[PDB]
């Protein structure tokens, strides 16, 4: 249903939706704040669905799921171009562990989007963003600051739960829609036993294809350097229809925000260089055209940003708060930003295409296609260049 030989992706994130993320809906957690207080505000999902309680946080959460994504999110997603969405999900959308807080009632909407995809040509990731015990610590995992998923049964309980995922979405009912099935959004490779990581994919790669699935099986590269996986689930191992995730972005380390612009297009193009070098299809499947981490809660509830010289001991580059509003942005920092998006545009394009992270957010404009679009700093059309060439891809 999709040609990752030919063809390039072109692409968003649904991500916001379901699996809360504080910077991208902060006026879901902003009334846990006791004025400048932020210490008694829940930091992810499950310290947000715990402190509602079951029966306000489904009814909060069918208020944001029916209302944060639409039909009309899919029909404006194909109008500017874009073929393809990538839809995150936690594993509690399918099975809970026993006295976890999650609320269900996601699949209705995750099967609504599936129709809203065909619907409007668009192609589909179902992406496992969040296992049990975390395979990350962030708070996009569902579970902050907890490392759990190769502990007791969780990698078992995330085995099962994508066995569900391969019998309702990876057989012939969406074989038009969904192009992917990911096994697990970003699991930490540094913190993790990747010995147990790589018999972990290649346990979920056998069982999505002994279900009679030829859908793809997306790899998530774990935080692992370019190459890492070429000679993992292989060809020449009859193992096949099988795409490596990378995810890039250059604001969550001090030494990363304080390259200068023109070093932060090398660092985008030679992501390109070094993807095309990889011996599987691969996409950028999350990257965003932040050149700051100043997005309020970016590093999490409770944390400041790098950028201003407040969280991980970075040093000070410069204050957030004129960066918080598109409208307050300098001349410099639009420039820096068509500069940075249309250079990684570029590399991502040189192999499978590039899915932004993320459609939309509230108020954090660095994130969110949309806003970027209206404001004419990400290219629309997509291929649209004011700054061209600057990679010299060949
Ligand atoms: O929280 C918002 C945003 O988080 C994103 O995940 C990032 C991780 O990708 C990131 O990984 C870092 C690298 O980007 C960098 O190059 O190297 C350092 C190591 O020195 C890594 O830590 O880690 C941060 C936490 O620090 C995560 O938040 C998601 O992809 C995105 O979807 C999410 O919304
Ligand atoms: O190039 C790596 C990808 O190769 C795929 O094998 C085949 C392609 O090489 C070929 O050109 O097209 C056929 C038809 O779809 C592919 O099977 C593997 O299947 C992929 O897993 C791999 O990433
Ligand atoms: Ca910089």
């Amino acid at each position: 249903a999709w040609d990752y030989d030919n063809n390039v992706i072109r692409g968003v994130n649904l991500g916001g939706w379901f699996v809360l993320e504080p910077y991208m809906t902060p006026s879901l957690f902003e009334p846990f704040q006791n004025g400048n207080d932020q210490s008694g505000v829940p930091v992810d999902e499950y310290h947000w669905t715990q402190t509602l309680g079951k029966e306000a946080a489904l009814r909060i959460l069918q208020k944001h799921w029916s209302t944060w994504i639409t039909e009309q999110d899919f029909k404006q997603i194909s109008n500017l171009g874009l073929n393809f969405v990538r839809i995150p999900i936690g594993y509690w959308a399918f099975q809970l562990l026993d006295n976890d807080p999650y609320v269900q009632g996601q699949v209705q909407y995750l099967e609504k989007a599936l129709g809203w995809a065909r619907k409007n040509n668009i192609r589909v990731w179902i992406d496992l963003h969040g296992a049990p015990g975390s395979q990350n610590g962030f708070d996009n995992s569902g579970l902050r600051d907890s490392y759990n998923f190769q502990n007791g049964d969780n990698t078992q309980v995330t085995l099962n739960v994508l066995n569900t995922i391969f019998k309702k979405y990876g057989g012939n009912e969406y074989s038009d829609v969904v192009i992917g099935i990911e096994l697990l959004n970003e699991p930490l490779g540094p913190v993790l036993n990747m010995d147990k990581l790589k018999q972990f994919f290649l346990d979920g790669y056998n069982s999505l294809r002994q279900t009679g699935s030829v859908t793809p099986v997306i790899i998530h590269d774990a935080a692992q350097v370019f190459g890492y996986w070429n000679n993992f689930l292989t060809v020449a191992e009859g193992q096949w229809n099988v795409v490596v995730d990378h995810h890039h972005y250059q604001v969550f380390s001090g030494g990363e925000l304080s390259r200068n612009i023109n070093d932060h297009i090398s660092v985008a193009c030679n992501w390109g260089w070094d993807a095309k070098k990889e011996s599987h299809w691969n996409v950028a499947g999350s990257w965003s055209a932040a050149l700051t981490d100043c997005a309020k809660w970016l590093n999490g509830v409770n944390r400041g940003a790098r950028y201003e010289g407040a969280y991980d001991n970075a040093p000070y580059i410069g204050s957030c708060q004129p960066l918080l509003d598109i409208s307050q942005w300098s001349d410099e920092h639009k420039t820096d930003t068509r500069r940075y998006i249309e250079a990684q545009l570029d590399a991502f394009e040189y192999t499978g295409g590039w899915v932004f992270w993320s459609w939309k957010t509230e108020n954090a404009p660095e994130w969110s296609f949309q806003t970027l679009t209206y404001n004419g700093l990400f290219p629309q059309p997509v291929t649209d260049r004011q700054f061209p060439n600057q990679c010299g891809f060949h």
